[PDB]
Order: C-alpha cells, then structure tokens, then sequence
C-alpha cells in the first residue's frame, strides 16, 4: 500500500471543519479527521470507500 496513508492526517492551514477520511496505519484502515479544505495531502479522502480504493491494501 502507499505510504501517504501510513502518515497521520493534515488539517493543514485555514480553519475549515470537515470530517474527511485518512488512513490510520495503526488502525489498518481509515478514520475521520479534521480537514482544512486547503493544502490537502493524499491522506484525506471524502469517503471510507475512497480511502480503501486507494490504500485498501491491508
């Protein structure tokens, strides 16, 4: 699987408050986290199925 999902999420700058999805290498899958709506990384999917299709190699 990719390594950007093994890293923690990144609310990034700004102050948005959306519940996006990221891969918790410690959870083996993804979890919800706070997104900043800007400068998003690869560990920020809009749905749990969007994360799996990407980092669903566990």
């Amino acid at each position: 699987r990719p390594d950007f999902c093994l890293e923690p999420p990144y609310t990034g700058p700004c102050k948005a408050r959306i519940i996006r999805y990221f891969y918790n290498a410690k959870a083996g899958l993804c979890q919800t986290f706070v997104y900043g709506a800007c400068r998003a990384k690869r560990n920020n999917f809009k749905s749990a199925e969007d994360c799996m299709r990407t980092c669903g190699g566990a």
